[PDB]
């Protein structure tokens, strides 16, 4: 019943809440070391470098919470010109959000809390209309926005990118790569009335090196075309599987023979879009639909968990470090303060420093709790 994308959205709210308290806490502590340092009748209870540190952490942490809020999961599709890239995309969003046929630039599909479908382009924030400007409009990206109220995936922080045929483009496999580098999952949409090409395999060889251990799915689309032929279907499947397994397991070495059974699917996007646009059959239609729904399930488990790790961990780590250093600073103020009536200013200094350090520990415990739920194995 429960979309595994929920995992990413929950992680996102935790780390955003934690960083909200971190900025609050470090602002509080920054005023304290400032007060202590600037107090004329104190010798060197808090130093100027104590203060430059805190202010630095202060300036950092605001913009950190400013980024994770915009953090989303990204899936990018590749394949030859009529393999069914946009159809797979439209099948996952239960609607014809993108049109088949052609263009030659990337198309992302985002969510809007807003209610009308629309389209933006590069360096212009004017909201052009969804599908009339579709035909018309060193890479090139146009961004489609569809109402989050019409698709769970877009509600749940997923962005889906369409790429131009890998057939028809070289200038290399490079601006493609710096459109992709954000991406948590790469889907190869292959035409199953055909055979896995080397122009498609080479692009993924590029991604394989430039990025460490990418998640890749192979969708053998158009599996209609091979329908009704139950034993012919079994033997064609075997050959596609043998070529796909080889690529993932022995060529890209990106996965082992077993988990690769969870990366290769035989699917008919057209059929799925139909039965889904339908909520107002050839042989094996339901079987096909179930395999597509298995892929979606497995894909969501994979992208949710992966994107939590590669988009939130290093901020978690960095926050632990910030908290560590600020404990050191509280520790040293408390210590310098232990070495008339000045005495009761220092003891009050000492009490507030301990207050602060125990706040640091409290926040440290939450970070550690976050890492337990969301970052195995802590
Ligand atoms: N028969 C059949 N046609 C399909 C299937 N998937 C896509 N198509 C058709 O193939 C053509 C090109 O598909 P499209 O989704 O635009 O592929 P793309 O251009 O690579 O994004 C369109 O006419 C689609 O309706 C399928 O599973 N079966």
């Amino acid at each position: 019943p429960v979309s595994p994308l929920k995992h990413f959205v929950l992680a996102k709210k935790a780390i955003t809440a934690i960083f909200d308290q971190l900025l609050e806490f470090v602002t509080e502590g920054s005023h304290f070391v400032e007060a202590t340092y600037k107090n004329p009748e104190l010798d060197r209870i808090a130093t100027e470098d104590d203060l430059v540190e805190m202010q630095g952490y202060k300036d950092k942490l605001s913009i950190i919470g400013e980024v994770l809020s915009r953090r989303h999961m990204k899936v990018a599709f590749f394949g030859r010109t009529s393999s069914g890239k946009s159809s797979v995309i439209n099948a996952m969003l239960w609607d014809k959000v993108l049109p088949s046929g052609i263009t030659n630039c990337f198309l992302s599909v985002e969510g809007t809390d807003g209610d009308k479908a629309y389209l933006m382009t590069e360096g212009s924030d004017e909201k052009k209309s969804v599908k009339t400007v579709n035909q018309l409009a060193a890479g090139c990206l146009v961004r489609v926005f569809w109402p989050k109220a019409k698709c769970a995936l877009l509600r749940d922080d997923l962005v889906l990118v369409d790429s131009p045929g890998t057939d028809v483009t070289t200038e290399l496999d490079s601006w493609i790569d710096k459109f992709c580098l954000d991406a948590d999952v790469f889907v190869l949409v292959a035409n199953s009335e055909s055979t896995l090409m080397n122009t498609e395999k080479h692009f993924f060889h590029k991604v394989n090196e430039r990025l460490s251990k990418p998640n890749i799915f192979i969708l053998n689309n158009r599996w209609d075309a091979s329908a009704s032929e139950p034993e012919y279907m079994e033997d064609v499947r075997r050959q596609h599987m043998e070529r796909c397994l080889h690529f993932l397991v022995e060529e890209l070495k990106v996965v082992n023979a077993l988990e690769a059974q969870n990366r290769i699917f035989f699917v008919s996007a057209k059929e799925v879009l139909s039965a889904r646009k339908q909520k107002a059959l050839a042989e094996g239609f339901h079987a096909r639909l179930q395999e597509f729904q298995n892929f979606e399930q497995i894909f969501e488990e994979c992208i949710s968990q992966s994107a939590v790790k590669t988009k939130f961990e290093q901020h978690t780590i960095r926050a632990k470090q910030i908290l560590a250093t600020v404990k050191n600073i509280m520790d040293s103020v408390n210590l310098a303060a232990e070495d008339p009536k000045e005495i009761d200013q220092l003891e009050k200094i000492q009490n507030n420093s301990k207050l602060l350090r125990n706040k640091a520990v409290q926040l440290e415990n939450e970070l550690e709790n976050f890492t337990k739920q969301f970052l195995p194995s802590s």
